[PDB]
């Protein structure tokens, strides 16, 4: 393989290999050929992710069902063993508009699932040579299935699984077919979970979205929704006991998405501090639903 | 790729063929035949039989007198040219209807070795590995007589005229055409295709695969037969089930669309019985799958 | 190829290198590969860029709200560490119609900020070779990383950033969704920050709206910014006590951006000095500027 | 490094001979190294031999001229006489806008010929390349050539078309092409003495990020009565004339909308109805041109 | 590029280069780009023209005007160099109703003059790749400076000379913007000559019709010239002696173009020969065959 | 090696050495050839001169150029236009020249020249005019020319209108064509450009049929049906039929017989008496 092979890619390969063998005894006496560990890089341990499911609100129903469909059938098989049907997904899609914690979820599916991740981006696949694209993706497919209960995470996968025409290159119509036969073909897979997060649905190929059987749309928070995310939002925040009307802020971000409300307690955040920060910076404050207001708009 | 597991793979997949059928004993094979080994398709991987694909009996009743039994035995139909096995058979059809399903079969429940690339191990950095690869590859296929090359997704398999193309796939595609028309002469072994975009495949590449089998989406009675393969090994209730509602509701449902639903109804009627086991099935009432569609 | 290896992109990356650990002690030891090497051509080093934030008139409001919530947050997190709230924003967008001072911003913003600033423009980007883009944004993100006060500033940054169709090259699709994942995904980058520049807002793509929460929005000035833009550029410049009156100008320039009444102040201090450039010019006193000629290039 | 344009024996050898033109020309150009890149665009440099067109062969045009050496031209290859204020620098483009026809090409060529700058001469089809990123990498070089060459002028005849206004249905290359463009032109890390003059005959079409980009403009205008004389005086100039029968300013009356093609296709039409019977004599083996040659073909 | 490199065309190409060699030997040391191979396909040799001057009637005035303006000058710039202004015109349009004859002077001027004919098509400019064609049109005019007595030829040029618009496509956009920089830019084209022939000459831009400054109305016949072009089409045939009336049948021909007249003969001769030809499946024309088909 | 290009060198054995490109491939699968239909000269009523004067002045110059070879205007058309009222059997003339006469038919529409990208239907085009010059025999049958040659105009868009441009110039351009012969058939005659009805000089008038062409076209599609003696009368249903199509009387004959039919259905005949019924 020409891709990878540096001194810091190197470190890294081994140091996720040392952190998979550590989790699973299992992994140890496993060989990988030399496209798998170019693989090993894209492994994210929960260690890296910061982000529990209980850090994302307004998204409980999706999640309950993320865990009764996805990850509870993945990583516990010895209790839906009883009947062939109760297996994980092929693959997940968590399509939605943007700002809306699909990759919350991801970071979440990375950190309390316990099924090694593989969170892949398209710089650790398409290669400049002519077999090293296919080849990557036959190892990506080898070594999550070595790692047996295995998350593959491509975000933004509409651009991966775009639709297939004459518009295509030679190498990525044929790393498309590549990845087509690995997901959804001969030889099936073991616990393997191909995850994929997008804006466009729709871009994505229809042989494709029928290996994302399991659907999860992640939409536009509602008022209710609004305002349990701004609540987790505006955790370990000091927030007036009495000023503080949090139901009149989620009314009013009508349409606002998880990162508009994020980036508005952001701004309402720096706004109250205004006075302490430019104090401590010569040398808090509980926030009320006027700080927000002032950045809002009705 | 002479690589440990490579190895081991390819030896042991050689091992398979020979207690397969013990005439391959005297057979030698150089080192380009032996990369393709690992690419060997063995019924005993394949878990998935003829009776596993539902509402296919007339395909699979079409495949088996046309593919099948002209390769198995020959003999019986070498009398006219329209009866032995055609080198080139295309399972097309919309994704998810079974095309996967049919070569799983085929790997499986049938007597005929099965070679199954992909264009990873095809495909190399070194100018003349691919055509190497590839001319083993028929080598090794005319070695086991009874071969079956199968290329799943032959839209991307060579089959494209573009001027975008490279001068490496430009030589892979005379070289791989070449040996396709020297395929014709003991017509033991075929190349059997799937794909779900007809038109990608080129017309003048087309020709070469003279057998198609359409794969439509399933119809209202091939759908009740769909669900009856998908849902047995799962233990249902005889009085408020009724499938035939299920198969006309689920318009424009493939199979794959089918058991998604199946496995998605199976897990909510499943999921008293996980919460118990987590910290009997209940049987699966109609009711479930009704609720997942959209009527 | 990477398209890094030419003599002078060389030479320019190892000079950029050294400034870079000049700067900052801590960023020796550590280990850049090919491709993050040609990222450092794209590094913006504060002695390159002569333009101070006191250089940008009109903007007052502005420049203390970038500073306020963009620069401070970014290079004193000791400051804004009692919350979790007040972190720098993962992206800012200067935004308006042209010529009103977005540059001028992200100018002063590599100059008076200790924030490594990546100016990375689009050719050093896009390559000729299949997956080559996406594996220079990917080292772009991983660079700024390692210069862990960074800003990734990209000029025109709606081209880029555009509304993703399916008429989109496959190269520039996955280079899009590269850099969509690595600045916001599942691997979370420390302090760096893209910053962009554009006049047509609404073509950047929805997904990357969101990746730029902090949007500036430098207008086309009015009555009193004008006049405080001709005041900053009219500095070093001598004008007459008496007859120059700065008020009638910025009133009638209505409509004039911060280009604009530059190129207002290049014409009227040439027709001020063709007297002394023709005694010059011949040989090879500037005339006090004063209303006439600003008013004569204008309309009323 | 290096594009599929510019790498032919013909083209290779067009580089080859313009380097050492410019190298004759600017002594201190010796020890300044190209990327291959830079080189492709050595083929679009344009010396003063390659024009015979001069400043005095423009008829008309004359307070133009004088605006176009006195704001463009001196302020660019004289920086040192207009040091002594800030404020007296080139400036960043020029546009020569106008119906066409009027002399926007002749200002062009004789600014190509004796101002003394470096003139790129540059057209779409040395920018745009099949492969991706190689546009951008050329219009990178462009800029960066030019710079090497300190007072560098890049003209783009016809810029309404490489700096037309930018929509959602533009092309992806065109789109990034003109964000590079942009950035290179006025962003940070600003150029010298680099100048982007403009031709065209739609002004309007031009974008307006990039239109404020051309701040000098010059508006080449359909000839007046006394334009259009002068005109048809430099147009006959080395042409017998009749010393009592020619009256040239009767003419310039009823040429009413001639622009200065439309004045040089008269003269070339009576000048060849005039010498009809010299071409007669010629072919088979001229008398001075009257009035009555010219208003044979013009409509009273 | 990649349109001139199919062996129907590299074959095109080097016959046509050939063909050039002999017809002007100085041109065997001129060596050329890929993109200036593939214009050599549009070359056209006065061999593949069978129309000569002299089958084109009722314009005697406009082609004699074509020899002196156009031709001629082109041709002979010794026998111009005596003035600056005695020089072939940087364009010529021939421009007119549909029929009369414009292409016919340009198979003329392809066959009744040395100078090198480029054909050019808007199909041989257009190409599906990224500045393809702008490098397709620098081509062109570059291999009309190599091959320096040279027309260019551009049949229906209201299209590719079309009124420019915010709305044009990009590539069709920078395609007439190259096209105007090489007509009249800073680097001056040695002895390049671009003919268009069009019905619609108002659809021209402004800014192409300055760079078409000699113009040639090739408009409907009159009385007398559907003379000339009713007896040259009429040629290599008996007629008759004393039966034959060509001055009543152009009379009654009011408001007919040449094509119209042609295909008047044509279905005259099919008449006349309407017995013959049934003698062959197994004569002299005449007025009443030409005012059987006509309408009076 | 396609299915059109092995009849093709069957039925010419000179095509054989005959390279095409993939565009020219492209137009050949548009190529008719005269087995797939069965649409004959016999077949057509009411059109016997308009039939006579067709073949020869389309087919037997172009097909016998050794008979017209006597005389250079005894040449076959630069195109060939059968306009009309709707339904009068223009695509009838169309199928059985097509039959008949063994030029090979290129039988193109308004939806293979299209193209997504740029320069490929300008390229289609072309291809289709050379390889027409390549099938030296061969008429090029458009359909509905109105929507192909539609007058041109400011307003048209850039790709109809280089395709228009592109069309003229290999119609009747510098590079003649050989015996490539092009038929539109339209019902708007003046719809088509001007200079595209110039290249079309041989204008065909396929009218509404008169009394003796309605008897003619009743009588024709009649065949292979069982009429009465005595109290079946073609004569009354041709004058009863005023401003009637060709298409009309298919319409016509088809439910008249069906109208007998079903009374004959119901026992298990056809007189002007059924026929007229429904006929008002
Ligand atoms: N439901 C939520 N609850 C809490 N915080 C949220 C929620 N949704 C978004 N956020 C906040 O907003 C940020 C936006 O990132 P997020 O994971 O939502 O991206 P996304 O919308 O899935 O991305 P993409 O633009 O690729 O579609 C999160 O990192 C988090 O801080
Ligand atoms: N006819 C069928 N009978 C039973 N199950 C089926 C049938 N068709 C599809 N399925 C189910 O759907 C799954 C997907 O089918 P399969 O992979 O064979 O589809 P395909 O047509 O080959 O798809 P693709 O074109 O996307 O590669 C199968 O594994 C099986 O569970
Ligand atoms: N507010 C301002 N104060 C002082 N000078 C200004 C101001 N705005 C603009 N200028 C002048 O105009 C130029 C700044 O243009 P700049 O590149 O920043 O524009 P922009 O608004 O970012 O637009 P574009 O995106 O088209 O480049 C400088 O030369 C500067 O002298
Ligand atoms: N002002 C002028 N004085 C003298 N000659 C002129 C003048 N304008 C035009 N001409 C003559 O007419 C020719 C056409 O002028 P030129 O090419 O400069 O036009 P332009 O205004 O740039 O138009 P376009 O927009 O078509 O490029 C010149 O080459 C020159 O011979
Ligand atoms: N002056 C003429 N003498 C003889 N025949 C003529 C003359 N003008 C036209 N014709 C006849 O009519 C035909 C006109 O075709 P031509 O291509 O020359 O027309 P055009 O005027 O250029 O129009 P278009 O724009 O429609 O192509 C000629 O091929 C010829 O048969
Ligand atoms: N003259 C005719 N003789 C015999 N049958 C005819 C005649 N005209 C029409 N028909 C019948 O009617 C059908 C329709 O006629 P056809 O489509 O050929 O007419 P058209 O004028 O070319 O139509 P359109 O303009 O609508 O395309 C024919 O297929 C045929 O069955
Ligand atoms: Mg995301
Ligand atoms: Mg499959
Ligand atoms: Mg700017
Ligand atoms: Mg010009
Ligand atoms: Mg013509
Ligand atoms: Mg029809």
């Amino acid at each position: 393989p020409l891709s990878g092979k540096s001194r810091e890619s190197k470190a890294k390969q081994s140091l996720q290999w040392e952190k998979l063998v550590k989790r699973s005894p299992a992994l140890a006496e496993v060989t990988l050929d030399a496209y798998e560990r170019t693989i090993l890089s894209s492994i994210v341990t929960p260690d890296e992710i910061n982000i529990t499911f209980q850090d994302i609100g307004g998204l409980d129903p999706l999640i309950s069902d993320l865990h009764e469909s996805v990850i509870y059938p993945l990583m516990m098989p010895e209790v839906y063993s009883n009947s062939p049907l109760l297996q994980a997904p092929s693959g997940v899609l968590l399509y939605g508009p943007p700002g809306c914690g699909k990759t919350m979820l991801a970071k979440a599916l990375a950190k309390e699932s316990g099924a090694n991740f593989i969170s892949i981006r398209m710089s650790s696949i398409m290669d400049k040579w002519y077999g090293e694209s296919n080849k990557i993706v036959d190892a990506m497919f080898s070594l999550a299935n070595k790692l047996q209960p295995c998350i593959i995470f491509i975000d933004q996968i509409d651009s991966f699984l775009r639709e297939r025409s004459s518009t295509d290159h030679e190498v990525t119509a044929t790393l498309k077919a590549e990845f087509m036969t690995l997901w959804d073909g001969l030889l099936n897979n073991g616990r393997v979970m191909i995850i994929g997060a997008t804006n466009r649905i729709n871009d994505i190929d229809d042989a494709f979205l029928r290996r994302l059987p399991k659907r999860f749309l992640v939409s536009l928070p509602g008022s209710d929704q609004r305002y349990k995310i701004l609540s987790v939002l505006l955790k370990d925040t000091k927030l007036d006991e009495d000023e503080f009307d949090l139901q009149l802020i989620a009314d009013n971000t009508k349409g606002f998405s998880g990162s508009d409300l994020k980036e508005l307690c952001r701004e309402a955040a720096l706004d109250a501090a205004k006075e302490y920060i430019k104090q401590k910076r010569q040398l808090i404050r509980p926030l009320k639903t006027k700080d927000f207001t002032k950045k809002l708009r009705m």
